[PDB]
């Protein structure tokens, strides 16, 4: 705990492997690096000239990829991008052997893919810093971006209130809960009552320990307008998982229909409440997808009849939506992570 | 609104043409650039080498000129200073033709002069960034300096209270009201009741919209000790306009005599209240001008009998006067404006 | 027009949004940059270090992609290439939302895709320079590279004569007509008389305005040998669309069979005539696709029986063929565009 | 003529002290330097770091001053601007003593003033390069800019035709005659017959000899329409010099009234004629001076009724008007002169 906040050589496999001081360091550094770029300081100060990173994506994730690509370039590192065709592991070669080779060529490795265990193998066998760019269990680069954004707005985050509403058991929802614990905030996980029973219990146990240490609290709710009361932040995510069949679509939005973020919910929160969403969001009919949803389920569920789903265009176009600031911050935060971890 | 805060190529003709996010960006950048200079970072990092700006002054304004000259130089730009003899427009050549030529030689143009319309022509016909260095209608570089100063002192400015007292219908007074709207503060425009009827109504309408969006309020007052109550900032300006004849002098100070900032007013405000003034200020008899005023009107108006006018030396020498910090900040703010607008 | 030529911050969505002076400047700047690279001046002089661009391709376009890659790299910019997987706008996210994030990350964006309105959204919502890499409607980077190539060979182009022959209603043919208008050349659009009624009538009106202003003229023709009289340039394009079905395929070559560029045509033109083709071209049976054509057709259509379609190998091997200089100039012209548009 | 072209240490006192090759060299170097600024090559290549120049203006000439200021700064030199209050030679000190001191401080001297003999003394006693910024006798920097502009439009100028029309005996007229001799052009000095008698005879003799060598011709004329036949260039200047007494105005306009440049004249020339004017031009009523003139006269002289004098606004807005390119070129041409003369 009171050793130096030295992150050289560490991997961002899960944020839970880091102290509260280390997490605050990442967030602060991010803000510093953002401020530095606006001054053009990255023109003459490129500390990773001589370094190369590989960024693997076994499923495409363009936001995370672009953030890695601009952050590394700004720092002076070469980046090689390997998409799904080359990122599939454990099939043609053991992930162990792949790891040992990547560690010979590269100074750092990003990986986005399904199995957290894949990340663990990469970390163990490569010997260089590995950065989890999203797995089934966690989205740790996104955490630094999100809480950095809230901090830019409010300053110190302790005892501030955040509601994550919707499919709160998914990787984003769970990632947000971890961030709330590290920042001593009060979280309300607002959605279907039984979702909380699907959250990995080791994660809950660790968050609980963090809340006791840092402040804030964890609470589950079933009531959107209740949850909203006194909230500084309201954070939502998609109800749908592209690639699953009509049944599960129908099922999910059936469970979720009472939890769409609308002006009602915004109005219940504080005046300065900000809205967050990792994007993309479905908040109108300007997508071919919203359309073939407003059309084929606008019957049963009138709530999606205008394309809108997890949030309404009315909320999305208001001054409360900070999702684009939050989007930009994925770059500054990933830059902080790469710098701390590779070192200047 | 939620597009990127990209100011490249924009002109600072009026601050009203900018979003609230853009205005906060300018203020924050200013603070960043100030902090950077104190570290000597401008020695090796001069992003505008290869660029030149022209700074025109059809009436002399040494504070604005020096700020432009040091800010541009620090950035690495050449500057050419054209005073009143060469800055007069529309007489010897159409301002349109002058604009089209300046835009061929220079990467940016500053202009201080009477007609806002002159600024508009420069912006339209030159095609490069134009910076209004003060016109009859507005003093937008001063706005960034002033609110930067308040922010350095208090942090976030929303719902803080500022009183602008005196000739509150003049360009400084109106400029301060715009800044208050962008920062969600409560303004009291404290002076003669009828002055409010001379304020351009399109400006009021826009400020009103900003207050509704950002917070704070607009209120007119006739009572100095009332206005002061709970104020974080008290901002004043000169009662006189050098170059007008004795009549209007006499007239103005007759209308204004009840609104001089004294220890009474300071004491009514909060303990941490700061005093602001764009300078120069008449607050003692150490000017040949205060003297031939304390002498020829000290009779009728005993309030100016010691040279003092808009403020008393007692207030000016107290720890509340931040006008010299505010003065320094004209440079850092103009540097932020030039950098954002020309780009690194 | 009296305005300074300042392309800074501009998007290249359609050449038609530019003045004649701005088009010449791009052509001349490209020639300069080509000369500067041959002297190795790009090693020590790299004006875009600290900038990053995204190049998006919703259909693969290898030639355009490489040009951007080499151009941006020579300038010192980072580039991130996103292919079809990640470039499809409007399905999983509104193009507006995507555009607003792209602009947070990148300093400029290239986009190649079917709908010109996609380019329009990118320009409106990203806030950064956007470059049309080719849409159904127009190919603006190719235009600059084409007329650059012509200028390199002939000097000032006013009143010189160009024949675009074949499917002159397609995007290359239309683009070429636009380019000729900007250069005051005489164009003859040569092929099936019907094809002229398929050209956007707004594009026609604007070209006619440019011909009147700049010189040259517009004519249509049905006879390639009469069209070739006094021609400085003969420019053609493929007869087929890959992916397109047999019927349409067969229909086109029936319509175009009399419009193949052969030595007879070359000789009807001037002695210094040059031949252009944006490439790839089918001018022999060295492609598996030519063979498939000289077989499934070519009894029915003996022109395509040796694999040659729009042009014969005899012309393609002759000193008249400048298509490879035209190809190299994709890079120099795209460099002029990035440099002008981002700025040094 | 066989001597190397080497202008190092030379003064630009009169162009007539220069060979035809030296004048072409300066025009050509002007074009090269223009192309180089557009690619950003002046950021890293500043051959005059360590040099300082003084630019003296006995009467304010804003356009020439800005050209020197920007040209020198691009090259890396410091510049000291001295206005009328400081540039009055021969009154409080001998010009010879002043020149001796200026040579001790500076590496180059610009001087703008009425007496050519003041330039001669600066040249003789300072020992450094001296550049004539404009005297009663000549405007040598303007000559290089002007003929540069013609060359950029036409290429080789030999045997091409220019008309100088109006007060052709003034320093701009005579200067244009000089530049035309050096370029082998056919000049027609068009205006009041008795003007040709006002032109220095040595100058005429020297020009005659240049035409014989280079291939132009000199010719006077009283018919604006006849003179314009087959003209590639029409160049004019103002009829009035601010500020002589009124009597001289109406005397002048009485003499010049038939020589205003109008679209009838433009149309009598070649289609590609270009119009030039060193500016400011009075071509409408957007200047206070125009109005005062359209008022006091305009009864007596109908042409000047709309504010237009030497050129009509209809021509001035035509695509023929190049005066703004001509204005930009003041800078590049002055840059060629400074660089050639101080040396790299």
């Amino acid at each position: 705990k009171h050793m130096p906040v030295n992150l050289k050589g560490r991997s961002l496999d899960s944020l839970l492997n880091f102290t509260t001081e280390e997490v605050q360091h990442l967030i602060d550094l991010s803000i510093d690096l953002k401020k530095a770029k606006y001054q053009g300081l990255h023109i003459n100060n490129r500390p990773l000239v001589g370094k190369n990173i590989a960024i693997l994506f076994q499923k495409d994730s363009t936001r995370t990829r672009c953030a890695f690509e601009v952050a590394a370039s700004d720092l002076g590192a070469g980046v090689t991008y390997i998409g799904p065709s080359g990122s599939n592991m454990g099939k043609k070669e053991s992930i162990e052997d792949t790891a040992k080779v990547l560690g010979r060529f590269y100074d750092g490795i990003e990986f986005r893919g399904f199995a957290q265990s894949d990340v663990d193998a990469l970390v163990k066998y490569s010997g260089v810093p590995v950065w989890n760019g999203l797995t089934d269990d966690e989205h740790p680069t996104q955490i630094i971006a999100d809480f950095m954004t809230m901090k830019e707005k409010f300053g110190n985050l302790k005892n501030k209130k955040i509601v994550f509403i919707g499919d709160y058991k998914n990787n984003v929802g769970v990632s947000t809960m971890i961030g709330a614990a590290f920042n001593g905030m009060h979280v309300v996980m607002c959605g279907p009552d039984n979702y909380k029973n699907e959250i990995d219990k080791n994660v809950l146990a660790k968050c609980i320990e963090l809340f006791k240490r840092n402040g804030g609290s964890l609470r589950f709710s079933t009531d959107k307008i209740l949850a909203a009361q006194d909230a500084d932040v309201i954070y939502t995510d998609v109800w749908v998982s592209l690639g699953e069949p009509f049944e599960l679509f129908d099922k999910r939005i059936g469970e979720l229909k009472n939890f769409q973020v609308d002006m009602n919910m915004i109005k219940a929160a504080k005046n300065d409440v900000i809205f967050l969403h990792c994007l993309p969001a479905f908040h109108d009919d300007h997508t071919s997808f919203s359309k073939e949803v407003a059309t084929t389920l606008g019957a049963k569920y009138p709530i999606v009849a205008k394309g809108e789903m997890e949030v309404t265009d009315e909320v999305f176009q208001s001054l409360h939506n900070k999702a684009f600031d939050q989007a930009e911050n994925r770059m500054h935060s990933i830059k902080a992570i790469i710098l701390s971890t590779i070192g200047y």
